[PDB]
């Protein structure tokens, strides 16, 4: 299997950037978690689905980022465990 892409720039920090690419954007944007990111790249970690404005993402204690049906696993509120 192979894998290995590049280009981030370093300096270039007025704008804004999609914290998952570092490219600059320009129209709408999603805004959770203290993070930015592009329309097309806030999505549940571990499945890849895309979040739209109103379905409900949940996040962790660390850098990370789930959907509420499956981070509903990391609670387990309603369980016993
Ligand atoms: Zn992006
Ligand atoms: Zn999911």
């Amino acid at each position: 299997g192979s894998s290995g892409s590049s280009g981030k720039d370093y300096w270039g920090k007025f704008g804004e950037f999609c914290h998952g690419c570092s490219l600059l954007m320009t129209g709408p944007f999603m805004v959770a978690g203290e993070f930015k990111y592009h329309p097309e790249c806030f999505a549940c970690m571990s499945c890849k689905v895309i979040i739209e404005d109103g379905d409900a993402y949940a996040l962790v204690q660390h850098a990370t980022l789930y959907c509420g049906k499956c981070h509903n696993e990391v609670v387990s509120g309603p369980s016993s465990g």
